[PDB]
């Protein structure tokens, strides 16, 4: 069912490719052979699974960097490194004390900024973390059963995008990161929502004075105490339960929240969520009226919010407020870019807005911080519309640089167990990318882990054209963990640190190898292929101006 290879050395075939009595590394061996009569011969260093990255040995360091050959890092930052213990209870949050399946397992951007020589160590060149902005303080229930609760640990909850969630850390922590990637040529992207906020929490409820009850007096302080936050499901009572105490009736106490003129949800006297993807509420969370030309003022529950930095401004709409807001850190940090959450429920003018916005805020930073700025680059914005694959869709003509092609997992799914089957892809992909761009990923947070590869996964992803995302674990096989009544779940499982530095060594040497060659070489990411004809093993050559590099995969060993 896939090429077979003998063990033995390899002699390829090079004459249209590299020059006579020129000199070509394996860059996975190190090994370096003279072509002569348009040949060269070489063995395959043992854990390469029979792989020769061929480059001109004149290759010494890194090419610049480019978006189309970019390789983004995605982290949970809550689930991969706790840098700083104190800051993992802020607003009161607890760990559930069971799986942790949906709660702040405590890492954040102290401990990510640890790790940063690590993704160097992979060719990573730009890293993609979960919105590092204040999110609900509270929980609510986990699933379809309500098994757990269910915190903001994966940032897509946000309650105020003027400020830094205290579990990520400070300005200090966030700049520190920026600053410490830029000094490795790592860019650094935010996941950004502008489609919902957060649910309502028993914890943002009581912080902020929003929504009714049904308890009154003393009944209340009998059955959620006096943090309404700290409440556990009783006898008979799932997560959800909760819900049952909460009046979502009453008008005068919901207006107190939002407010009518920031979201639509099912609730008091808002505007029910509309029919269609822009004006629909996802699963129960309220949609901000992103559209609305009505000048909202403030969210009404700031009022109790003094910590926030948002300030009423003339004429100013939800979507302005958004857009402002988000732009404000790429002002102040120099945010290379972000990740756009949910962008088919938001109208591309918004979009469109955002992109002006964020490129001149990062334009003034770079202006404002020249010895600290990467180049010259533009912003780079990359969106989420579910199912969209390798097409230039009108979300390119409305500030996108880039999407996320969600057809990449089954196509390379194909091909986990022989390298080989994914060539009809790679052939339609180089070919397609030679006008735009995407961002290709085997693993995601939405979808699955990608494991039934192992560590093929860095071959399958790292020498796909376009950009390429890495989710955090994938060069490590970061196993599915714990994910009660909710089937996502166990894909945001913890970073598996000991398997790093123990038994998913070789994997993470591979991933590391292939990450660096990739780096080297703009051809893996923008080069037109050309499929070699062997009897001898799999291999194609990319070529793209400057670049040119022969990549041979031998086959199964045995
Ligand atoms: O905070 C604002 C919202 O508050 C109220 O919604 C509650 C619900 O009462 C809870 O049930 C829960 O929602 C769960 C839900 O139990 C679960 O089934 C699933 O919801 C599905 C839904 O069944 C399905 O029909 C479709 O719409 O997809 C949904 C998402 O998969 O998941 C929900 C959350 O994970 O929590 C919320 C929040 O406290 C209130 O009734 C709403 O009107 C309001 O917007
Ligand atoms: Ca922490
Ligand atoms: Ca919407």
């Amino acid at each position: 069912q896939c090429p077979k290879w003998d063990g033995k050395p390899l002699t390829i075939d090079v004459s249209k490719t590299f020059a006579e009595g020129s000199k070509v590394r394996d860059f996975y061996s190190g090994n370096v052979a003279t072509v002569s009569g348009g040949k060269i011969t070489l063995q395959p260093a043992f854990g390469s699974n029979g792989l020769l990255l061929l480059e001109r040995a004149e290759t010494a360091a890194p090419a610049p960097f480019d978006w189309h050959n970019a390789t983004v890092y995605f982290v949970l930052t809550d689930r991969f490194v706790n840098g700083n213990p104190a800051n993992d209870n802020s607003y009161g949050r607890h760990k559930d004390g069971m799986q942790e399946i949906g709660t702040f397992h405590g890492g954040d951007l102290q401990g990510l900024t640890s790790k940063l020589d690590y993704l160097q160590q992979m060719g990573v060149n730009a890293l993609w973390i979960s919105s590092p902005l204040e999110q609900i303080h509270g929980w609510v229930g986990g699933g379809t059963k309500g098994d757990f609760p269910h915190y903001a640990y994966h940032g897509y909850y946000t309650q105020d995008w003027s400020k830094l969630d205290a579990n990520m850390g400070t300005e200090a922590d966030l700049r520190r990161l920026v600053d410490e990637a830029h000094k490795r040529g790592i860019r650094i992207l935010f996941d950004v929502v502008m489609n919902h906020a957060g649910y309502a929490t028993l914890a943002d409820m009581q912080e902020f004075q929003f929504g009714s009850l049904y308890l009154q007096g003393d009944e209340l302080k009998k059955t959620l105490g006096e943090r309404w936050t700290d409440w556990k499901p009783g006898a008979g009572q799932t997560w959800h339960s909760f819900n049952d105490y909460i009046n979502f009736s009453d008008k005068a106490g919901w207006e107190k929240w939002w407010g009518k003129k920031w979201i639509r949800i099912d609730i008091g006297d808002y505007d029910n969520p509309g029919y269609d993807d822009l004006t629909m509420s996802l699963a129960f969370l309220p949609d901000l009226k992103t559209e609305s030309k009505e000048i909202s003022g403030l969210p009404n529950f700031y009022s109790h919010k003094p910590d926030t930095a948002a300030k009423a401004i003339p004429g100013y709409t939800p979507r302005d407020y958004l857009t402002h807001w988000l732009s404000q850190w790429v002002r102040d940090y120099g945010i290379d870019g972000f990740r756009v959450d949910t962008a088919k429920h938001v109208e591309m003018d918004a979009w469109q807005q955002l992109k002006t916005q964020a490129t001149a805020a990062l334009a003034e930073w770079k202006k404002a911080n020249p010895d600290k700025a990467l180049d010259a680059a533009p912003f780079w914005m990359t969106g989420e519309a579910w199912g969209h694959g390798v097409m230039q869709s009108d979300y390119y003509r409305h500030g996108f640089d880039a999407m996320i092609n969600f057809d990449y997992q089954d196509q390379a799914a194909k091909a986990a167990t022989c390298m080989a089957n994914i060539d009809l892809t790679w052939q339609q992909m180089a070919d397609k990318l030679q006008s735009f761009n995407v961002l290709s990923y085997l693993s995601s947070h939405d979808t699955r882990l990608f494991r039934e590869g192992g560590a093929t996964a860095a071959e399958l992803l790292l020498l796909a054209p376009g950009a390429v995302q890495i989710f955090y674990g994938d060069e490590s096989s970061r196993p599915f963990g714990p994910t009660g009544s909710d089937p996502l779940q166990g894909t945001r499982s913890e970073m598996n640190w000991q398997d790093v530095n123990g038994k998913a060594a070789r994997s993470v040497t591979h991933w590391q190898k292939i990450g660096q060659f990739r780096a080297r070489h703009p051809a893996i990411g923008m080069g037109k292929q050309t499929t070699l004809s062997m009897s001898r093993g799999y291999g194609f050559v990319r070529e793209s101006g400057e670049d040119k590099v022969m990549v041979i995969w031998a086959g199964q060993q045995q």
